């Protein structure tokens, strides 16, 4: 067939019940994740091709960058709780990987302030139990699929994208193949 288990995707031997329809994992420390988000715009191109009624979820992971890595998982929870993902994703990626000006929790906070989130609003969220449960959700989702590397994308807790089985000579074409594959897996 054109889409083959083991080639564009793999099937989890241990399916995860009640998993989000499309679930992407990343880390702000992850160089390929920077490419995915900043250069390739994977999340955005998948979304444009997803059928109606399927929502997209994106979670941060703890297993890169040590203490700051965990701070970033908590900051991403804040991002989700306030609904400001599209305001802080670029400066967080550039702050960690490009300018390397993010070295502490306070530096992370500065990014949100610069993005227009009020200090008190950030701080209240950071310390909130709603954010603690968001952090838990992120950890649980990664745990459910034995996650050990990023970037990663899962469809219906049953299938895992396998971008290594794709030509990368043209970045445009890789992205649309990636996106067309998620749609195919979505319709399975």
């Amino acid at each position: 067939a054109q889409y083959e288990d083991g080639k564009q995707y793999t099937t989890l031997e241990k399916p995860v019940a009640g998993a989000p329809q499309v679930l992407e994992f990343f880390s702000f420390f992850c160089p390929h994740c920077y490419q995915f988000e900043e250069v390739l715009h994977i999340s955005d191109n998948v979304k444009k091709k997803l059928p109606e009624g399927v929502k997209m979820t994106k979670y941060h992971v703890n297993f890169m960058g040590g203490d700051l890595g965990k701070d970033l998982t908590q900051a991403w929870a804040v991002a989700m709780a306030l609904g400001v993902e599209d305001k802080v994703t670029v400066p967080l990626f550039e702050g960690v990987q490009k300018t390397q000006t993010i070295r502490s929790a306070s530096d992370i906070r500065d990014v949100f302030i610069n993005a227009g989130i009020k200090g008190e609003e950030y701080d209240a969220a950071w310390n909130s139990f709603v954010v603690k449960s968001l952090v838990a959700q992120q950890e649980k989702a990664a745990a459910d699929v034995q996650l050990r590397g990023v970037p990663a994308m899962f469809v219906n807790g049953k299938y895992q994208l396998n971008p290594q089985g794709m030509d990368t000579s043209n970045m445009d074409v890789f992205v649309q193949q990636y996106a067309d594959t998620v749609k195919y897996l979505s319709e399975k």
